[PDB]
C-alpha cells in the first residue's frame, strides 16, 4: 500500500490515486515575494477553549491526536473561510534530519516539521461528507523549527512510547491545542488538497508565517516511532512528508503586509 519508501512513496501515489496529478494538489512552495497581500482577508478566529481531545493513534503514516467533533467545541472561522470549521484531529509531518520534514516550503526553505490542525465545514454535517466537497476542509498548517522546547508539545512527546507501532492507540484526554500555536496568526492561504492519499481536493490551506520552536530532543522522539506494526521489522517513522507540487492556476494570498 502507499507510504513514504522507494517503492511506495509520493512518486508512486498517482497510480492508485490519479488526483495526485490534479489541478489543486498540496503542499506547495510559498514564494513570499509573489504572494499578494489581500486586505479583504479577515483575522483568523481560532476558538480552542472548549476543545476535547480523546485519543492518540499511530496510523502507520503519522500519529493523530483526535478530538470529539460531535459539537461546536473547537472551531476555526474568519480568515478566508465562509462559515465554521470544526477541529477533528491534528498530526505532524517530519524529517529524519532537522533540515527537512515540512511539506509546505517558504521560498524553498524546508522546516524540521509541520503541524496540521484539520477542521471540517459544519455545513456538511460530518467529516466524511465534507471530504466530498471542494470547500469541505480547512487545515491550519504551522511550521516547526528546532531551537527552544515547546512546553505545550511535551505531553504529546511523552505519550509516543505507548504508540510506537502502527495500529496502537492511547487515551489522550484534556490536551489543549492552544499550546501548539505561535504568537502571530499572520498567514498565507490557497486552495489545495490532503497531502496523503486519497489526496482529495477539499482543503482551504491556512499556513501560519511564524513557526513554533521545538527542541532537538522533542523532534528526536517523533523519529523513534515506527511505520510498521508490532512484530514487524522496524522501519522508523521519518520523512513522512510529501514534496511540493506544481502550483498550476493558483494564487497564494497573504493576510499581512
Ligand atoms: O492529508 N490529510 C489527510 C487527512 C485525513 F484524515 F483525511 F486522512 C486529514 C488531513 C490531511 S492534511
Ligand atoms: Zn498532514
Amino acid at each position: 500500500h502507499w507510504g513514504y519508501g522507494k517503492h511506495n512513496g509520493p512518486e508512486h501515489w498517482h497510480k492508485d490515486f490519479p488526483i495526485a496529478k490534479g489541478e489543486r494538489q498540496s503542499p506547495v512552495d510559498i514564494d513570499t515575494h509573489t504572494a499578494k497581500y489581500d486586505p479583504s482577508l479577515k483575522p483568523l478566529s481560532v476558538s480552542y477553549d472548549q476543545a476535547t481531545s480523546l485519543r492518540i493513534l499511530n496510523n502507520g503514516h503519522a500519529f493523530n491526536v483526535e478530538f470529539d467533533d460531535s459539537q461546536d467545541k473547537a472551531v476555526l472561522k474568519g480568515g478566508p473561510l465562509d462559515g465554521t470549521y470544526r477541529l477533528i484531529q491534528f498530526h505532524f509531518h517530519w524529517g529524519s534530519l532537522d533540515g527537512q520534514g515540512s511539506e509546505h516550503t517558504v521560498d524553498k526553505k524546508k522546516y524540521a516539521a509541520e503541524l496540521h490542525l484539520v477542521h471540517w465545514n459544519t455545513k456538511y454535517g460530518d467529516f466524511g461528507k465534507a471530504v466530498q466537497q471542494p470547500d469541505g476542509l480547512a487545515v491550519l498548517g504551522i511550521f516547526l523549527k528546532v531551537g527552544s522546547a515547546k512546553p505545550g508539545l511535551q505531553k504529546v512527546v511523552d505519550v509516543l512510547d505507548s504508540i510506537k507501532t502502527k495500529g496502537k492507540s492511547a487515551d489522550f484526554t484534556n490536551f489543549d491545542p492552544r499550546g501548539l500555536l505561535p504568537e502571530s496568526l499572520d498567514y498565507w492561504t490557497y486552495p489545495g488538497s490532503l497531502t496523503t492519499p486519497p489526496l482529495l481536493e477539499c482543503v482551504t490551506w491556512i499556513v501560519l508565517k511564524e513557526p513554533i520552536s521545538v527542541s532537538s530532543e522533542q523532534v528526536l522522539k517523533f523519529r523513534k516511532l515506527n511505520f510498521n506494526g508490532e512484530g514487524e521489522p522496524e522501519e522508523l517513522m521519518v520523512d513522512n512528508w510529501r514534496p511540493a507540487q506544481p502550483l498550476k492556476n493558483r494564487q497564494i494570498k497573504a493576510s499581512f503586509k
